RNA sequence: AAAAA
């Protein structure tokens, strides 16, 4: 049993003592919510079943409208594969469900768009859509029955894909865009995953502490350039490979302990990279710039290997080290009977550990799905003025939090717009604010559902000096990049883009949860 | 072609 590409560092299992803290282990990730109910998964897989009809309609409908015949139409088929968490077995009640709607070659991803959207929106149980078909993986995320999906579409060049098909062959990968390889490839990365293991069941009770840990500790978002869960998945599947008879409570001691020894940025891999034809492109430092600029590098497995981790920035990765010494620290304790896993879980003081803030707020007077688009495409940015930022002299971190805060508001008249953009994001003015905005105390109330609304979604980066720093560069070019894409976004009335500059004390009340003060 | 699954 070799797993991996390297001998174990220790083939020790477990002892009484060790497997005690295992127990309890598991128990708290019970206590904190990271099993769903039996009727939250019912839930999913009944939105399961309703995509399969939908992808199926879906090859039909295009079929057709290629003028193919009743009965070709029907033959080419079409199917779908979960793949991320769900399919890994490790996700919890908030999870959306990552869903490859695979779909033979005449399907193409403006058939993705158009179609297969067009099914999804006649459906009663869609409650949010926002397509965002420019992105390294185009993708159609929504929300379904309440519950978050995220669709992606993988043509094979096949004219039919039978309900049966599997991912196994390599030979379906040949000459495939770039964009359908990476989709297929959400799929066969799990299943290599599972397979890389030398025991699963410690390595998923493993990855549900480290990814509860790493939401905590707000280390948790590919988006903001923090690792997702299959840099994540990968990282703990690392660990479990060298300490093959390790217990999952022992494997999370020496994950922290490895991953802050570990020679960055010596890439994590978790099997001998393939090599292909010259057509296909793999992660290589070597040939590739862009490669070689990977700080933390954590490589997919799947043919062809990428790198899961290209989003991780100076500022970033310094949190990450941060966090993986703190985990060494706690881990320890737990183990000489000094701290609870508790401890170890605790929510991170994003807000009350920097003096000074950055403030990012994408505001939309239009639709839900109007915001979705427009609030999605500055997140996406975020990163970059992360990077922009800590390359200036005067600056030793800048944050990224890992989620935006979402807020709405009554605004029935251009002039209210106006109001909107003044008055939010300082504790200072927020309170005038009100009673515009909507809550979930008044939200029910027919004026407050009728009225057009202003929706604002705000993200922070934490800010600290090496010294006043002058910010304005990376503050214009973010502000004026986000403006071009392309001029879907370039109306004034309908959507805005503001940067503060706050300190401590005028965060708003958003930002402190019902057992926090305002510092 | 600034890597949103
Ligand atoms: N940056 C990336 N590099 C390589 N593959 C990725 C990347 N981001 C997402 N994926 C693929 O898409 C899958 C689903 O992405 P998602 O962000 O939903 O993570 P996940 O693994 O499902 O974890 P969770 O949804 O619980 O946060 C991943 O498991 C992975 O196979
Ligand atoms: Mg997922």
């Amino acid at each position: 049993k070799v797993f991996g590409i390297t001998g174990p560092v220790s083939t020790v299992g477990a002892t009484a003592a060790e497997n005690k803290l295992n127990d309890s282990l598991i128990q708290e990730l019970k206590k904190e919510g990271s099993f769903e109910t039996e009727q939250e998964t019912a839930n999913r897989v009944q939105v399961l079943k309703i995509l399969q009809e939908l992808a199926q309609r879906f090859v039909y409908e295009v079929s057709k409208k290629k003028n193919m015949s009743d009965g070709m139409a029907r033959d080419a088929g079409g199917k779908i594969f979960t793949y991320g968490s769900y399919r890994l077995g490790v996700h919890g009640p908030g999870s959306d469900i990552d869903t490859l709607v695979v779909v033979p070659k005449h399907v193409t991803r403006e058939d993705f768009f158009t179609v297969f959207d067009s099914l999804l929106r006649e459906r009663k149980e869609l409650d949010e859509i926002a397509p965002v078909p420019d992105a390294f993986v185009p993708i159609i995320k929504i929300k379904f029955s309440g519950i978050s999906i995220a669709l992606i579409c993988a043509r094979l060049d096949q004219p039919q894909v039978p309900l049966s098909l599997t991912l196994s062959d390599k030979n379906l990968l040949r000459n495939l865009d770039e964009k359908d390889l990476r989709a297929l490839n959400g799929t066969r990365v799990t299943d290599e995953i599972l397979e890389l293991v030398p025991k699963p069941n410690v390595f998923r009770i493993a990855l549900r502490a480290i990814k509860l840990w790493a939401q905590r500790r707000a280390v948790y978002a590919n988006i903001f350039g923090f690792p997702g869960g299959v840099a994540w998945a990968m990282l703990v599947a690392r660990i479990c490979q060298l300490y093959p008879n390790a217990c999952s409570a022992v494997i999370l001691n020496r994950f922290f302990i490895i991953l802050s020894e570990w020679n960055w940025p010596q890439p994590v891999i978790l099997k001998p990279i393939e090599d292909g034809p010259l057509q296909v492109r793999v992660w290589n430092p070597k040939i590739y710039a862009q490669d070689r600029s990977h700080r933390m590098p954590v490589i997919t497995p799947a043919y062809p290997s990428m790198c899961a981790t290209h989003n991780i920035t100076e500022s970033t990765k310094k949190v990450i080290l941060q966090e993986f010494v703190r985990g060494v620290q706690i881990t320890n304790d737990i183990f000489s009977n000094k701290k609870s896993w508790a401890n170890l879980f605790e929510k991170n003081d994003f807000f009350f550990r920097y003096k000074f803030y950055l403030e990012i707020t994408a505001y939309t007077r239009g639709s839900d799905e109007q915001h979705l688009k427009w609030s999605g495409l500055v997140e996406s940015k975020v990163r970059l003025l992360v990077m922009k930022l800590e390359v200036l002299a005067g600056i030793k971190i800048a944050h990224p939090f890992t989620k935006p805060f979402e807020s709405s508001y009554c605004c029935p008249t251009e002039d209210d717009y106006e109001m909107i953009q003044d008055k939010y994001g300082s504790h200072k003015t927020e309170t005038a604010l009100n009673a515009l905005k909507l809550v979930t105390d008044e939200n029910e109330e027919e004026s407050i559902k009728d009225a057009p609304k202003a929706y604002l979604s705000t993200m922070y980066i934490g800010l600290d000096f090496n010294i006043k720093v002058d910010i304005h560069i990376p503050c214009t070019e973010f502000v004026n990049l986000c403006r071009s894409f392309n001029e879907d976004y370039g109306d004034h009335k309908v959507f805005n883009l503001a940067l503060r500059f706050v300190k401590g004390y005028d965060l708003p009340d958003e930002v402190f949860d019902e057992n926090e003060k305002r510092p």
